[PDB]
């Protein structure tokens, strides 16, 4: 499939941080939401979501908690300001590194905060707790048991981890559950691979994994149509913000992220996919 000529094309991965402030919410979470209650606006599902997997690492005063991927701060921001705990958070995007170091600079704190652009397996200080939203599924599967070595030698004894990330099922699972993958989903998959590299995790691949690096998997929450809303929502948003979308990039580019966001959403609503908080225990 490669071309003869380089060609600088227009893609998805180009878009500025302006063009998510089209459909994200104000604090700009690119994950599944947990709307706690009903009615939540998608900024308070936001918070709720943050703040439960936070809670679940069972922090104290003066720890340190790393956050593997920390997208544009969100959930550093909730841990700055409802514990009094000392952070890091890791990204490999640019974009990403300084909004996430512009947006806690402004946040009061009695610790230290520390945002740098790295990836997990450059990353050896030591840590108590760990918390990674949305970082798992642009993993390939080859790096999966040196993600979690990795994980577990700079936790502690007491250490605990929560991993989000999202999951598929097998065709056997499907079949059971009565999920019958039709020829446009299969067309969506292939559209996935083109734009988004790799397959999805099951569920039982996350126990599988994290066991064999010594954790044990204490829980499991999964939020399958907690994401069918959010991505509903941020589908709503892009299309009421269309006309600036396409000044800021073009109309091609507006229809990607409107197909990609309404798939996702298809595969959350019809059951193909899943999305799932695991909390793992050293
Ligand atoms: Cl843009």
């Amino acid at each position: 499939e490669l071309r003869p000529f380089y060609e600088e094309s227009q893609s998805i991965y180009d878009v500025s941080d302006e063009f998510f402030s089209l459909f994200l919410d104000p604090t700009m979470a690119y994950t599944c939401a947990y709307f706690e209650r009903e009615d939540m606006t998608l900024e308070e599902a936001q918070n709720a979501k943050f703040d439960l997997a936070l809670d679940k690492l069972h922090l104290e005063p003066g720890m340190t908690l790393l956050d593997i991927g920390c997208g544009w701060g969100g959930g550093l921001q909730r841990a700055i300001e409802n514990y009094d705990v000392n952070v890091i958070g890791i990204t490999l995007s640019r974009n990403q590194f300084e909004y996430s170091k512009a947006k806690l600079a402004k946040i009061p704190t009695e610790r230290s905060v520390q945002v740098r652009l790295q990836g997990w397996d450059e990353f050896t200080d030591k840590v108590d707790r760990i918390v990674s939203i949305g970082a798992f599924e642009a993993f390939k599967m080859e790096r999966y048991a040196a993600f979690f070595e990795r994980s577990y030698d700079i936790l502690p004894d007491d250490g605990r981890m929560l991993l989000h990330t999202i999951l598929t099922y097998t065709q056997k699972q499907m079949h059971e559950m009565g999920v019958k993958v039709t020829m446009s989903d299969v067309r969506f998959m292939k559209f996935i691979g083109e734009e988004i590299g790799g397959q999805l995790p099951a569920q039982e691949d996350i126990f599988k994994f994290a066991q064999a690096a010594d954790f044990s998997v204490e829980k499991v929450q999964l939020l399958q149509q907690h994401y069918a809303r959010t991505l509903n929502i941020w589908a709503a948003n892009l299309e009421a913000n269309k006309d600036r979308a396409i000044a800021l990039q073009s109309e091609e580019i507006y229809n990607k992220y409107m197909h990609y966001l309404t798939g996702c959403e298809h595969f959350f609503r019809k059951g193909i996919s899943n999305v799932g908080q695991f909390t793992l225990t050293k």
